[PDB]
């Protein structure tokens, strides 16, 4: 996860957190890492022919 | 890596070695598999506004 979704764009399904992947962060943990993860989602469809 | 690294171009970073994946070109090692990793690495930048 660290060099495809930090160091890239991925267009892994859910890979990468929820909705179209843009961009993540790292954060140190105490025996571990969080990743903080930016995605796009689309919102107010609308019907047409 | 068989098969995403030798049997297709793979968009996962740093899944086919370091640098923009070309290609790649299997060997057999005793036990094991050693993998040929062809990349593309930009070099000599100028900067512009
Ligand atoms: C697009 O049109 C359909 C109907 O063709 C809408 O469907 C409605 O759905 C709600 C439930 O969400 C039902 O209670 C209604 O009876 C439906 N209407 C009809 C006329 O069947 C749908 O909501 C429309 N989509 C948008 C985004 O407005
Ligand atoms: C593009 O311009 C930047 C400056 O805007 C260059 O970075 C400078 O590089 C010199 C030489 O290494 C350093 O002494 C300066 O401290 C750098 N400035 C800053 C603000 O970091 C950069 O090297 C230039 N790129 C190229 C290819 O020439």
């Amino acid at each position: 996860k660290m060099s495809e979704c930090v160091l890239g764009q991925s267009k892994r399904v859910d890979f990468c957190g929820k909705g179209y992947h843009l961009m993540s962060f790292p954060q140190s943990a105490p025996h571990g890492v969080v990743f903080l993860h930016v995605t796009y989602v689309p919102a107010q469809e609308k019907n047409f022919t």
